[PDB]
């Protein structure tokens, strides 16, 4: 019993993180095979912060403008290379740490463990999700760039987020592995705002059959909704449209629990109606949308 | 910018994560040096359930009645021993991965990560602290029991707390490493309940002063309060009384942001009778009491491990 923001255990990520210096700009590497991985930003330079050509900067760099440090060992760079906004450092030492893994690039609603790094060394590990409007709402200070974001279901390590950037809202932004944003961000420190964000509907219903298949009930109601009336009160409270793909996905919760999606619905609608009214649920007094339908069965089943 | 439950790398503990199995039982071990240590109802059988003698079960059992599975590879056991509610398993190998590390036995009030496994095998982590009633809000399924909870300083791992059972209200018992039960608890079936609960006094203002270095300022106000004044405040509300000890530890985060601490605690004060008026503080509806003022100073400043 019991529900927590649960990460995944960080080992497999640990042995992974080094310290990339180019310049006066030390930040955190990825360090996989052969190859070190960090937000291209590191060969940027205070002067030249609003618009870097990134191709310009990095064909006058040789190999030797870039320190990589695995803890005390220091590691040659041999090459290097550009793909989107990541740099790619190759090393002639590969990593005997390295676990099995894969790059995937997620969907706003995601969920992922997230191992904030700074000088390459690891400092927690806390649970996160892709907000709508693509940013995530993370513990980072300066000198975290470069910190991933992963899951490990089933002994495979799947990287999904490098930070790079804090926008000015206080939220983060970064890429997958593969360098591409998510969002409309860009590794240049030009005006760029978050849009307005909402709420992730199908974790919030997510979250409530946890509540239920955890002994809360209090919630509940005897009315039901169709997906349509829904879906206008959602829009009303700054949440996400719930869709056909979301009731298919909240099945298998919905049968363990006996509670219809679109009854789980009309008690979301209550809640927002009426709010908390003194009490909790799960242990919080506000709805919670960064659990998913496959954290939860996760970490109840 | 932000501010998460954060829990410690768990690195260092995956390593020492072993299955051990007594019988049909099969639960969590944690494989130090030589030595494994575990829950000892691990030997208990459903009927030893009611009230069971461990000293007799123990000693009519064989050093190969353990089965420890480090992963795919079977670790040998080649002496036993009972200690308080731990089981400690001598085995024929070091294990290579073991940390520094110490036993430690942790305060209420007091926060730690938990890495909870099934078969040997970590499958979460996540914060939580030792309720002042001595129970620990944890999330447990079946076959965790042997799951244990850590601190880390430097490069030292803090081993404070060993999982064996839940509840009946469905929060968590367990004790330290050296079998000492946090509580008024017993590894046995029989009813057991738990003191009632209280709001950890000292973290919540920890807490605040997390959200007011994160720009959250709107439930500060220009008011100051006694160490009485609010003592019997925090009676009224179910709150942990607040020692000198407590505003001396908070000193720094009071340095930090230019709110002593009986200011905050005319701020919170102002939150308990009148509730928190619609709005949040660091993304939250509650008054969150499982920071400690160390916790807080770890994500602010970036202390790395
Ligand atoms: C990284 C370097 O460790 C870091 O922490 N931050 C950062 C600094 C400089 C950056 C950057 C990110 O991204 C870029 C792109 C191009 C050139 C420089 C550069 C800082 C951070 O994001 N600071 C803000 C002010 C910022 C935004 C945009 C920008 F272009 C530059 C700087 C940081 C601080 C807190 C949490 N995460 C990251
Ligand atoms: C363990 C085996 O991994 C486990 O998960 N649980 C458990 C099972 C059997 C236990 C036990 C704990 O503690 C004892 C003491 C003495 C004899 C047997 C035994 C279960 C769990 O705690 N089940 C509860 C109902 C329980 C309590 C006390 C008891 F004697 C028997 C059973 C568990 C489930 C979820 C989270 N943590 C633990
Ligand atoms: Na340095």
């Amino acid at each position: 019993s019991g529900f927590r923001k649960m990460a995944f255990p960080s080992g497999k990520v640990e042995g992974c993180m080094v310290q990339v210096t180019c310049g006066t700009t030390t930040l955190n590497g990825l360090w996989l095979d052969d190859v070190v991985y960090c937000p291209r930003h590191v060969i940027c330079t205070s002067e030249d912060m609003l618009n870097p050509n990134y191709e310009d900067l990095l064909i006058r760099k040789s190999n030797h403008n870039f320190l990589v440090q695995a803890g005390n060992v220091q590691l040659r760079v041999i090459g290097h290379s550009m793909q989107n906004c990541v740099l790619k450092l190759k090393v002639d030492t590969a990593n005997p740490k390295t676990p099995k893994y894969k790059f995937v690039r997620i969907q706003p609603g995601q969920t992922f463990s997230v191992l904030a790094c700074y000088n390459g060394s690891p400092s927690g590990v806390y649970q996160c999700a892709m907000r709508p409007n693509f940013t995530i709402k993370g513990s980072f200070l300066n000198g975290s760039c470069g910190s991933v974001g992963f899951n490990i279901d089933y002994d495979c390590v799947s990287f999904c987020y490098m930070h790079h950037m804090e926008l000015p809202t206080g939220v983060h932004a970064g890429t997958d592995l593969e360098g591409n944003f998510y969002g409309p961000f860009v590794d240049r420190q030009t005006a760029q705002a978050a849009g307005t964000d909402t709420t992730i509907t199908v974790n919030v219903l997510a979250w409530l059959y946890a509540a239920v298949i955890n002994g809360d009930r209090w919630f509940l109601n005897r009315f039901t909704t169709t997906l349509n009336d829904f879906n206008l009160v959602a829009m009303k409270y700054n949440y996400e449209p719930l869709t056909q793909d979301h009731v298919d996905i909240l099945g298998p919760l919905s049968a363990q629990t006996g509670i219809a999606v679109l009854d789980m619905c009309a008690s979301l609608k209550e809640l927002l109606q009426n709010g908390m009214n003194g009490r909790t649920i799960l242990g919080s007094a506000l709805l919670e949308d960064e659990f998913t339908p496959f954290d939860v069965v996760r970490q109840c089943s």
